[PDB]
């Protein structure tokens, strides 16, 4: 419940650094919100915000992380602008599933606002154990028009569970 | 109101089907099955649908909240499995979503719902529109792999035209 998060990258909306864990409404907010913008003066914009969440389970206790949810809003303006967000959460040393969301403005403005996340268990420490949960989040805007990719902080269900069997 | 499906990896025989509302949600039979053995380095498959929706008299048809269960399995070594799905009103843009896993030295799996919560299509009053859906998977690498998508379900509702703009 009481671990810590490191964020990094050139497109974090909130200043990258080390943050403390705080549970808002049973769900933990990780400050990995992302902001990437492109004008007509450039043919490409890219940005990323990554986090490393170190979780230490108390002795005889287990920490479990599930059900990530991140609100992603893509806006593309004509002509011929593509906006794509890629998100990936995983236990350090393990593989994860990668999700992407993309729109294209051809002749008129286009938008999409969606939640992206994995409903299932994302991480589970050993009893009294420690693990690191990482997350890559990135956006790429390519084309002739203006564009923006905005992601709100990801939220996670993190809960301490009783180790009480074998 | 009817749906036509097409494609080389549709699980159910591509053809013309009539729509029926199961629990207020319509199932489009665009389920996809794509498998790759160790005998080839790549497998690709797709299933697409065209759903023609005609609104009656002074009424409008509204389609929202798509949902498709996608299940990916990848086996080592260095094999990736990817699904891409896109629903959109014909002639308009849609948002494209992808789900992908990569087995390195260990087997990998993921099972997710993929869908758009917001309105996907809205006819004019007494109007006609076509909802299109592309769904496809790619398996790449030396190991075995499988991409399985269950049929898409959709919230389709008739609404009374009783205001004026």
């Amino acid at each position: 419940a009481a671990g810590f998060v490191e964020t990094a990258g050139n497109a974090c909306e909130w200043t990258p650094g080390r943050y403390e864990l705080s549970e808002t409404e049973g769900r933990v907010r990780i400050p990995n919100g992302l902001y990437v913008k492109k004008e007509e003066t450039s043919k490409i914009a890219r940005g990323s915000c990554t986090f490393a969440l170190t979780l230490k389970a108390p002795a005889g206790k287990k920490i479990v992380v599930r059900d990530s949810q991140q609100l992603i809003s893509l806006r593309a303006y004509p002509q011929q602008t593509r906006v794509k967000a890629e998100v990936e959460i995983f236990k350090a040393g393990s593989q994860g599933a990668k999700q992407t969301l993309e729109i294209v403005a051809a002749e008129k403005a286009e938008k999409t606002t969606q939640y992206v996340g994995q409903k299932d268990v994302l991480l589970e420490t050993a009893c009294g154990g420690s693990d690191i949960l990482r997350g890559n989040l990135s956006a790429t805007i390519i084309g002739e028009g203006k564009g923006r990719a905005f992601a709100k902080n990801v939220t996670l269900d993190i809960q301490e569970v009783d180790c009480n069997l074998e």
